[PDB]
């Protein structure tokens, strides 16, 4: 697209303030992820498109406070995954790069959205511009849809299959807040409790794995953003959320920009907070809510 995409990006900025344009021009380095025109339409963001306050938040997360081209992205993700900050100080992004040359496939994950770069390295004065096929910050998948499409959630998604725990996550009549342990988290659990870990991924113990996951799943009429949990555990003592057959009592705090979860005697870092979905929100955590009282 490019031609159509960029003008559309600016048109959207015009409809919602213009304040966005100020922040962009006040940056020494800036990289914009401009959704294709097809992305701005098929997104059917008709709902939020009218909310000028939200549109600004959506627009802001498409603006990277840095000079980032394909090469730089590849490099930054060499050792670990680089979480890239945006104008939206409540949303960061990160990329995944596959193949090389004309076979290169670049995708980005942000605000609950996974988009593919359909055009990259468009030069700019202080940076670059890339065209993506989806509008970040506007989920087009349910919690379940996300779980099957996010490689980082592969273990938790697979574990929820043995007991058909996942089935329910497609329901649009409820709102789920799923605290999803990332793959690295389950791998760590494998080192801590190799036998119990082998069991969680066995049909024979579907009951156990379901019980473990239901502990991570909050079901209510509303979804809780990490910022909500903080406010709750701040005004009140801790936070109490309804799970499937019981409840979840945790406490959330801010720590050097990241959010932290205090469950029982454990402290787990929230790796990807607020991964919004159409029927809820997902919070990727560093380690699963597990004590060795569920292992022996
Ligand atoms: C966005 O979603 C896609 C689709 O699931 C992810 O693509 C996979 O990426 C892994 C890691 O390179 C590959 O092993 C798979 O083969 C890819 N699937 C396909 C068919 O494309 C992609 O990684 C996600 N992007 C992010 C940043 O999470």
């Amino acid at each position: 697209a490019e031609n159509g995409a960029l003008r559309k990006f600016y048109e959207v900025i015009m409809d919602n303030g213009g304040a966005v344009l100020d922040d962009i021009n006040s940056l020494t380095e800036v990289t914009i992820l401009a959704p294709s025109n097809e992305a701005w339409n098929s997104s059917n963001i008709n709902n939020v498109l009218r909310d000028r306050n939200k549109m600004r938040q959506i627009l802001n997360m498409h603006i990277i406070k840095d000079r980032l081209n394909v090469d730089k992205i590849r490099q930054k993700n060499a050792n670990l995954i680089a979480q890239v900050p945006t104008v939206n100080n409540n949303t960061f992004l990160y990329f995944n790069v596959r193949g090389e040359g004309s076979d290169t496939v670049i995708t980005v994950e942000g605000g609950g959205v996974n988009a593919t770069v359909i055009q990259a390295d468009v030069a700019q004065t202080n940076g670059y511009v890339h065209i993506i096929d989806h509008v970040l910050g506007v989920p087009y998948t349910t919690v379940l849809g996300k779980l099957e499409s996010d490689p980082m959630m592969s273990d938790t998604y697979k574990m929820g299959k043995f007991s058909h725990f996942n089935d329910q996550l497609n329901n649009t009549q409820r709102r789920f807040t799923y605290f999803v342990p990332r793959d690295k988290g389950w791998q760590k659990t494998e080192l801590d409790y190799p036998s119990a870990h082998k069991k969680l991924f066995m049909a024979d113990f579907s009951y156990h794995s379901k019980s473990i996951l239901e502990r991570h799943l909050a079901i209510s009429d509303k979804e809780y953003t990490m910022k909500d949990l903080v406010k709750f555990s701040q005004e009140s003592g801790s936070v109490i959320l309804p799970t499937f057959r019981d409840s979840l009592s945790i406490r959330v705090e801010e720590e050097a920009g990241r959010y932290v979860i205090i469950w029982n005697y454990k402290k787990i870092n929230v790796y990807r907070p607020d991964v919004e979905c159409t029927n809820g929100i997902i919070h990727v955590i560093d380690y699963p809510l597990l004590e060795e009282k569920d292992v022996v």
